[PDB]
């Protein structure tokens, strides 16, 4: 059935945050509908495109319900899908994070029997973790829209990370943003954290000329006229925990961990107790570094030019991927530079075989010993945090 | 000071999730340290690089404490920074989401007086929103590590979206993952949601050959051996809201939102109440679409080639960006194809002026009328969800 919908993101920073798969799609799509934040990104999308594009932000108006705009945004995309075009929608950031028309359009398209897919993009929260230098895993991390939090009369949990989005549009359902209802959010913060607790006002840099906003304010300061001025439709708040929960010695014991575990994963922001970088355990790990030899030989990458070229192709060329998926043995036959082993692996169209052929022990490489057909066919994640 | 540290991500999907700014850095960096999850991504990094690289995953071992490995990963990067090198670190996904050695290395580099920066990447949660088709904003969304949730004796809130990471490594501090403590997570889920509530087991597709895992299980099912065994170190759980909180009519009033609005921003997954795609409100919006005319004239993109060329350069070339920030007036003067207005705006090194010169009203464009020096000098976001 002709016609498809792909919805992707542009990320937050101008141009730089765009993913490789997304740039590829921009170049090939029949038509692009976009809602982005800065003119350099907008121009970049247009100029890389096939030249058939539409600015979704043209459906906004000062006193018009945003919900009405969103329905219309979804609809113009669906019309072109119905017309049998390959439609790309692009929203700034991640197209599925605090975005109504994307999920709406995908669901309707699928219901009408078209293929539809969302691609992830770089969100404002992703930008925040990088710029503010915290990890959501350290205490756990709650994401909420400011108006959503208030309309459902939710409380904020002061023991975890909190991120509050759209703080500049509390209670606003049109396009007039005057901060008239901001005080309601301040009242919530006061109740949950008190007046002395500090929050972080975050605006990630959109242009090269932008500088990151990461100002700290005590909750009591959020009433000052000069502070209030700074909160825009772009503003996000980070609220660090006031009262991180203590380790439960009973749970530690039940998990089979050492009782001498006094610590969780380190937070480096300076909002909590800042433990020295090179304590005894760190000193010991550093001292052991040069000497460390793994218990078993580790594999290294070992792939033909043909294998690597194909694997890049499948990542970046959706037309080639569709053909490979339809008929992998036929597809792999196309690429005669492939070793026997690689051709066999690709035919199976399974992930495990790929790892066996593209990664080999140095010992086996030196010997010239290749993986057996059996080793290939039978086959099948680095954890980079420990809360303990 | 000679020596810098930049830490970036590779995203989750092989190659396609890498950001444009990250590829640029791979090409230019003196030295790359990486921890990635697939050999195509690994090869791609190597082949785009200047050929000085190091596999951080060399520091793991079966019965070695992961924390020791992480200290060592940070340290090898810091050694090269201290040596005066421009170092790039790359971790799969987002390098600051559930990653200990990145935030550590950045903090230490900064404290020692070196320039250090984290760039965002596509996280597993980013992948999940796109794949599972939900928006964290609709009910709020809590992110947590499985072991952390247990060791701090946290309760899960059944009124919001919940995402639980590292479910396949409960209580494990080394590199042996047997799921021997996974039952502890099941007990927690049982207490908070009961036995009949359904969760989704998510594994985003890493290779072209991978297929997305998005299986639904009742909490009851999680104790079965053939189910339990499916949960690997790559697994994440999505736990949809069981009892979403009602829209409080009094909060609706206080917020200045339309009365008796009962309908919060729509979730399309199927886990929440079925709701017509084309109810009367949506139909009215669709009918109004074709004749919609905005109340005032909207600006459009309007910039010289020189402006667009420079703005792309600044997004993708850190060397040029540094020179620009050092002397913006002198830098702008070197691009003689800029309009006089563009040269002035750029020389201010402020974001507001850029918007003034790069977006102009069609009426003014037709006149050749440009923004004034005064308009540019005094210069100072599309919201894409509304929770009702
Ligand atoms: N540059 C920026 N810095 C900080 N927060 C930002 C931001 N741009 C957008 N946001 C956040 O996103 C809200 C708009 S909703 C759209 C978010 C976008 N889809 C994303 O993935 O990030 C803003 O009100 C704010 O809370
Ligand atoms: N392909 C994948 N699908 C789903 N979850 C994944 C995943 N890869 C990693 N994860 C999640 O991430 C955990 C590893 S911690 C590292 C996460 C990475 N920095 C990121 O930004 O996503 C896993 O235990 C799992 O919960």
């Amino acid at each position: 059935k002709p016609g498809s919908l792909t919805i992707a993101g542009s990320g937050i920073a101008s141009i730089g945050h765009i993913t490789l798969e997304t740039l590829a799609l921009i170049k090939e799509a029949d038509k692009i509908f976009y809602a982005v934040t800065d003119p350099a990104t907008e121009c970049y999308i247009q100029e890389n495109s096939r030249g058939d594009h539409f600015d979704l932000t043209t459906f906004y108006d000062t006193n018009k319900k945003r919900y009405e705009s969103y329905v219309q945004m979804s609809e113009v995309m669906l019309r072109d899908v119905r017309a049998g075009r390959n439609v790309l929608g692009i929203f700034y950031g991640h197209p599925g994070v605090f975005v109504a028309p994307s999920h709406r359009a995908i669901a309707i398209a699928r219901e009408e029997g078209f293929q539809a897919k969302m691609l992830p993009g770089i969100s404002a929260e992703d930008y925040m973790f990088a710029d503010l230098g915290f990890d959501p895993s350290t205490y756990g991390c709650m994401t909420q829209e400011a108006t959503e939090l208030l309309v459902r009369n939710k409380k904020l949990d002061p023991s975890i990370h909190n991120i509050i989005w759209q703080v500049g549009s509390v209670g606003v359902d049109t396009m007039v943003f005057d901060n008239g209802k901001f005080h309601l959010l301040v009242e919530r913060l006061e109740k949950d954290f008190g007046l002395d607790h500090k929050i972080q006002h975050y605006i990630g840099a959109i242009l090269p000329q932008s500088v990151t906003v990461k100002d700290t304010f005590a909750i009591r300061d959020l009433r000052k006229e000069e502070v209030l001025k700074q909160f825009t439709t772009t503003s996000t708040f980070y609220v660090p925990p006031r009262t991180p929960a203590p380790i439960d010695p009973k749970a530690v014991q039940a998990l089979g961990l050492p009782a001498t575990v006094t610590k969780g994963a380190q937070d480096w922001t300076g909002f909590q107790s800042v433990s020295p970088a090179y304590g005894p355990d760190e000193m010991r790990a550093v001292a052991a570094l040069d000497s460390f030899v793994p218990s078993q030989e580790k594999a290294v990458v070992h792939a033909s030019r043909a294998m690597q070229s194909l694997m890049v192709d499948l990542a970046l060329r959706p037309a080639l991927l569709e053909q490979y998926k339809a008929d992998p043995v036929a597809f792999a036959n196309t690429r005669n530079g492939l070793t026997a082993q690689e051709k066999f692996a690709l035919g199976l169209k399974k992930p495990g075989p790929i790892f066996v052929v593209m990664r080999q022990l140095p010992s086996a490489i030196a010997s010239g010993q290749e993986p057996s057909q059996e080793e290939i066919a039978r086959a099948d994640l680095a954890l980079v945090v420990v809360i303990v």
